[PDB]
DNA sequence: TGCACAGGATGTATATATCTGACACGTGCCTGGAGACTAGGGAGTAATCCCCTTGGCGGTTAAAACGCGGGGGACAGCGCGTACGTGCGTTTAAGCGGTGCTAGAGCTGTCTACGACCAATTGAGCGGCCTCGGCACCGGGATTCTCCAGGGCG
């Protein structure tokens, strides 16, 4: 979700970012994908819209 | 001799004159009905401001909600005996008729304290405010307080 585990998290698991809906983008929605690119990511992000 | 009868000698409901009690009707003096003047208390309005809502997403917590074990306490069954229920005779005392009283209950003038009604002052009491020492909540630690397992004892 975008306030509960989509603001401080860790994970490099997944490659792929999707957004089905984004109210505030010019910050709020930019953390959720910064939540999947961190420093333990060798491969590229793909996200999607 | 045993018996029926004709009339007196008592009862008894029956019908008549008589004694309370309560409804019904005819008054006149403290009530109501009503007319006019004053006026302040009630009906009506102009801001107002002030706390009280409008509508609904999520995140999280403390309180509400459910679920099972069983332990003890509600609860049915049943025997006992003494404690009132019921029935007599015997007594003390209230109900009631009647009486002699009085001392306190009850309606009415006097005036006189004495409290109702109305100006003038103010100061003690109310709106406003801004602090700090008592209060709110919880840790530390000692203390008590109940719960459960032998075992020494039946
Ligand atoms: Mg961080």
């Amino acid at each position: 979700s975008s306030r509960s585990g989509g603001l401080g998290i860790n994970l490099t698991g997944a490659d792929t970012v999707i957004f089905y809906d984004s109210d505030w983008n010019p910050a709020m929605d930019k953390q959720c994908q910064d939540r999947c690119h961190r420093i333990g990511q060798t491969r590229d992000v793909h996200i999607y819209r």
